């Protein structure tokens, strides 16, 4: 499986910039969210970004624990990217699953 | 940091479960997106969830290429979950952000 490994390989020394691109891609939700669609607010699940707060912040704590910036750097700023959809959610909806 | 080593140990075992929260929390979003909530799906940012399926997608190859199931296994499902988001946009939207 040449493909495979040709990937697998090409991604090791970017392991830590990989944990940065699904937190800055969160911006553009963000945006929608409080700036440019907060009219459809309630066409997020609060459940769902609740629990990418609680995961992401159980990452950071483990990264941290272990001097692992590969980890704890991209959940870190993960975690504040989805704690503001939290708060974003409840802002515009006044609570919603 | 007898709070922060607790929390890290307690994770040691429970890390493919962790990778499988993440995905699971993303079904009710998928919820909203396809059954409840169509309506506020502008509210969703395709950049977004394109961007979650295309990381997904390289920790997936990743796990696989190093025979690790804390990763892929996790991250497979992730990867199926946001594709069916990036899906659910487009069909009700035409296409947006
Ligand atoms: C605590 C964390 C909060 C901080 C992070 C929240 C970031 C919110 C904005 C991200 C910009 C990404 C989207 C780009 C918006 C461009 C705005 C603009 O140029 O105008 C609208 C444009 O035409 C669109 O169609
Ligand atoms: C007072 C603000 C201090 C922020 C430091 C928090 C530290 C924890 C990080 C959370 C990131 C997201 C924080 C939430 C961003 C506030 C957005 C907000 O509340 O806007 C509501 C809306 O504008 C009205 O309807
Ligand atoms: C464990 C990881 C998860 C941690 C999660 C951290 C966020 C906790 C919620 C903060 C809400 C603050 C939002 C304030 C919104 C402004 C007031 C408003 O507009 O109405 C909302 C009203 O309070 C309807 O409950
Ligand atoms: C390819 C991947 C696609 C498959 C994954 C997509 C899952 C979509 C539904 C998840 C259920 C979670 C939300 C629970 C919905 C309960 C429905 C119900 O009981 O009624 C509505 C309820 O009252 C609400 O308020
Ligand atoms: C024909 C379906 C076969 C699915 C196998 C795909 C394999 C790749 C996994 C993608 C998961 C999400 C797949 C998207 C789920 C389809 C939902 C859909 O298209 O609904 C549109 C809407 O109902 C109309 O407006
Ligand atoms: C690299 C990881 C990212 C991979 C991403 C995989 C998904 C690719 C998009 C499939 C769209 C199919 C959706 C079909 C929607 C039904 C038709 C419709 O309702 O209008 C949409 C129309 O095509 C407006 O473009
Ligand atoms: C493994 C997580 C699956 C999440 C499915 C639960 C959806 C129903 C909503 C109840 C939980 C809402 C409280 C926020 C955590
Ligand atoms: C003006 C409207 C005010 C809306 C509330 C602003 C304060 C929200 C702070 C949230 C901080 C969450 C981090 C724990
Ligand atoms: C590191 C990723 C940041 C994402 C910010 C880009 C938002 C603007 C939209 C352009 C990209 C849309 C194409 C989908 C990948
Ligand atoms: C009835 C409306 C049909 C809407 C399109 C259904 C097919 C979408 C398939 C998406 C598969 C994406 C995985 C690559």
């Amino acid at each position: 499986m040449a493909l495979i490994e040709r990937i697998g390989k090409a991604l090791e020394p970017l392991m830590l910039v990989m944990g940065l691109i699904s937190p800055l891609a969160t911006m553009p939700q963000l945006y929608k969210l409080y700036v440019s669609h907060s009219e459809h607010a309630l066409g997020l699940s609060l459940t769902t970004w609740l629990l990418y707060s609680f995961i992401a912040l159980l990452w950071t704590i483990y990264g941290i624990y272990h001097k692992n910036p590969t980890i704890w750097v991209g959940n870190c700023l993960g975690f504040l990217m989805y704690v503001a959809m939290v708060v974003g959610i409840i802002a515009h909806t006044g609570g919603t699953y």
